[PDB]
């Protein structure tokens, strides 16, 4: 099985490429890295475009996102409210409209990737990207192993988008398991609250709130995830209170993706020390069982003995090399894997190596950042190209002192003379006075709500004369603000700023 | 220390009250609850007035908000920016305006309320509940233990309001403590998000879901509380764009603490429960020391060991009377306090008593359930009094076919005039003919924004008609709707519903 997804001059993407080979290859070769974890690296994990992943439950909106992104229809995928896409996707991009199954690009060593499709077509946003449209996780048996999959995405993609419905909020457990195998690769996630125009403006506040409420639980981690609030869908909005918000958000989301090859070689980095740790501990783990390990005699046993132990051999070795709990992999996978290996094959530990390996992550690695600083603004505005990324998409367009002082004490007159209580007019003897104006009780309303500016049901003195003022400004013939201005509040009210 | 601060007709009220002294109160005094957990109840908790208690930390708007419930200025309390209350204010009603400190209502058993002040005022809402202003919670030692004052109103008190501003939201370690106290009472809790017309709506919406990313993990319940997003605060709205969400959530908290005088002895019954089962849970955990304890010999030691053993003795309790860990309290304290007591002097288990009150929990109270239905709507229209809870404060006031089809082939001569590619006008070429209708770049913008409806940048044919329309409904002398109607979406445009 393999992969063609990722699809002089000594930059810094070479040296962390040769940085690998020398100092982190010979490492996971000698203790079988890629026997428990992942394997080798190729040129293509180096050379290739970047790729965006998108996951998520049934008719969350994946596949819609994608198009959306696209402002172009996908061959291979279509839309539907039934659970309508059965595989992994690579959108990616062509020189011709269509589409080639799995298995074109001796795999005696079989594949079950014939479930995997490749999409491809034209398309400005496709010449800087590669997007991956996945299987709707399932809310509420399969193939395969779903999360380990998504676990092997985590470490590769760039950009991990995962969708939720304001419409239909589900955080099922499948889902949370999913989490689980995303789990050192937060910094990669970006929720997306979708539909967020189908729901009413307080039953998305709901939403949200019991999504984070959620989510907070699940990863665990302190640092809290950027959600996107929006309907990431080319039609019109279901009710449009929060339009602004909607496409404030998808800004935001659009900067973040459109930058990713700009910040290509930053995230290679990144990931190359993740990596780094986790063959590193990966090195020890090994090391410890082969040194615990008898030379012919009472193995059996001790083997059986040493995997129950496990547990306490990570605890003793997080202790004494002073490394993260983060840095260790799941147990329970550990106890699993190990049960295949020969203990006595088992390589001894060789400082010489994890010498080299630590000295990438304390000096090398540390040289590059002036480099990456500098290739970061040297010449990078490629940017992800044109399609929904485009400007002229938004459209071709684009202290005082109060103003009715000098007409107040003409309005008091009006005002004291229609008997308000304690400087106070009821809002009864406000509205009969108001219809008397013979404006339509929709702008004397809009009227009301604008001059009740303690918004008590009832008027002074102040609001009143503001109240009158619009009156005159509307039977003049003029327009009534959506909101107050601060220059209209009257002095007395105004906010301390 | 006292309290006064709760202010024929056989009622579901009178009946807990006998059911406590008859069923609760001997298996309290035998087992000496109110020397671990807490005193006898007293007539003032069953006949008292419903009472709210505000919490926060500092500047959250604690004291501002009980004044913007009654419409009216504490005696007491002062609002301030730097930390300005430092007691707990017992907001309660009063004949005349005024305040009296602690101690007026033989405590040789000597008093720390003397920080403690009662404000009495003549008004509508006082007259059916209580409120309790309370010192500002640490953000970042004391002379008291302040979570366990806390847990001690949780247990009597009907709503407990916790404050949070948008503006500086800090979740601190002091609040994560406090929570901790009211754990058991979470359904009392009502989370208010304050301030939040002060930062941007964008802002707002990451503040909200850190708080509830926070929360989540506080609490740790799987039930999400109930946020009120809000500006609680008689003064005009820095930021008015999400007004309309503040007064409707302000509504639904204000419906919420106004039913509290009717849903009153539903609450005292479920707390009643709550004591129940605490005070069953304790029986057994005293019992079963005493049991192991021996008679006279080797004591010293077998007490000792058997509080080191209290997790074990927890766990083995839980098992064999079917009883859920949320009805133990924290071993930590339990082995604090235990040491203060002579374990010789313990009783025995008592079964004759643990069945009566197994018996209420069982029959009596499911037999109430039918009297309390009857009560809630017998009469029970009372409801929290005039203030801000008023109606009058809201103020005095309050399948078709597309209607420019009849113009369409009418514009459509101008729109294929001006050379559109691919039935689409572009934005550029739409501005410079939209301009030469005159009218101020102001309106067209919003016209723009009205007709271009798939929000890609340019206007096809429909669109166009659309626009065109508008322009027409403007140019005679009409105001643009903010939003479209449905009524105006080209039909090939409108949504599936
Ligand atoms: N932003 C949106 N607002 C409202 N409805 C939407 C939105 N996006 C998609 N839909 C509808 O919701 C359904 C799901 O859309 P789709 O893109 O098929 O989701 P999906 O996640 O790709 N399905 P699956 O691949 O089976 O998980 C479709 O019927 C769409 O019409
Ligand atoms: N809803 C609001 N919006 C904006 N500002 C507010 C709001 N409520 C109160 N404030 C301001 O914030 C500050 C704190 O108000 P205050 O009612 O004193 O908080 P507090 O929680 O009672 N203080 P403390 O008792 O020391 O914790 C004051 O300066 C108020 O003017
Ligand atoms: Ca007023
Ligand atoms: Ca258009
Ligand atoms: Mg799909
Ligand atoms: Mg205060």
């Amino acid at each position: 099985m393999f992969s063609w997804m990722k699809k002089a001059i000594r930059t810094v993407t070479s040296s962390l490429k040769e940085l690998y080979r020398t100092k982190l290859l010979p490492l996971e070769e000698h203790y079988r890295f890629g026997s428990f974890h992942s394997p080798a690296l190729e040129d293509a994990d180096f050379d290739g475009k970047p790729m965006v992943l998108v996951a998520g439950q049934y008719s969350t909106g994946k596949t819609s996102f994608i198009q959306y992104l696209l402002e172009q229809e996908v061959p291979g995928s279509r839309v539907g409210p039934e659970p309508t896409t059965d595989c992994f996707v690579a959108v990616m991009h062509g020189e011709t409209e269509g589409t080639v199954p799995g298995n074109a690009l001796n795999p005696f060593g079989n594949t079950f990737l014939n479930r995997f499709m490749c999409a491809q077509l034209p398309n400005q946003v496709l010449e800087s990207i590669s997007i991956i449209d996945t299987p709707g996780i399932l809310s509420g048996s399969r193939g395969y192993d779903f999360p380990a999959v998504l676990r092997w995405f985590a470490e590769r993609v760039d950009l991990i988008i995962l969708l939720f419905d304001a419409h239909k909020l589900e955080i099922s457990d499948e889902f949370s398991e999913a989490i689980g195998a995303l789990r050192g690769h937060e910094d990669k996630i970006r929720v997306v609250l979708n539909k967020a125009d189908m729901v009413e403006t307080q039953q998305l506040m709901r939403v949200y709130g019991a999504l984070m409420w959620a989510l907070g639980k699940v990863v665990g981690t302190p640092e809290v995830l950027r959600v996107y609030i929006g309907s990431f869908w080319s039609q019109p909005l279901l009710v449009p209170d929060n339009r602004r918000l909607f496409e404030l958000e998808e800004q935001d989301l659009f900067r973040d993706i459109q930058g990713l090859p700009r910040h290509a070689a930053l995230r290679k980095l990144n990931d190359l020390v993740k990596r780094a740790r986790l063959v590193r501990v990966h090195a020890y783990i090994i090391s410890y069982l082969k040194k615990e390990m008898p030379t012919v005699f009472g193995k059996e046993n001790k083997k059986k003995q040493l995997i129950l132990k496990l547990p306490v051999i990570f605890a003793k070795i997080q202790l004494e090399h002073h490394i993260s709990p983060g840095d260790f992999p799941d147990c329970q996978k550990m106890q699993e894997l190990l049960m295949a290996h020969d203990f006595t094959k088992f390589h001894s530990l060789k400082p010489k190596l994890l010498e080299a390996l630590d000295d990438m992550l304390a000096q090398d690695i540390a040289k590059l950042m002036p480099l990456l600083r500098q290739e970061e603004l040297e010449s990078v505005e490629a940017g992800v190209a044109g399609g929904a990324f485009e400007g002229t998409r938004m459209g071709p367009f684009v202290d005082a002192e109060w103003v009715v002082t000098k007409d107040k004490s003409k309005y008091d007159e009006i005002f004291y003379n229609l008997a308000p209580a304690d400087g106070k007019l009821s809002g009864s003897k406000a509205k009969t006075w108001m219809v008397g104006t013979k404006l339509p009780n929709s702008v004397l309303g809009r009227i009301w709500k604008l001059s009740d500016v303690d918004r008590d049901g009832m008027l002074d003195d102040e609001e009143f004369a503001l109240a009158s003022h619009l009156i005159e400004a509307k039977l003049e013939g003029h327009g009534l603000p959506t909101n107050l201005p601060r220059r209209l509040v009257p002095p007395s009210k105004r906010r301390q700023k």
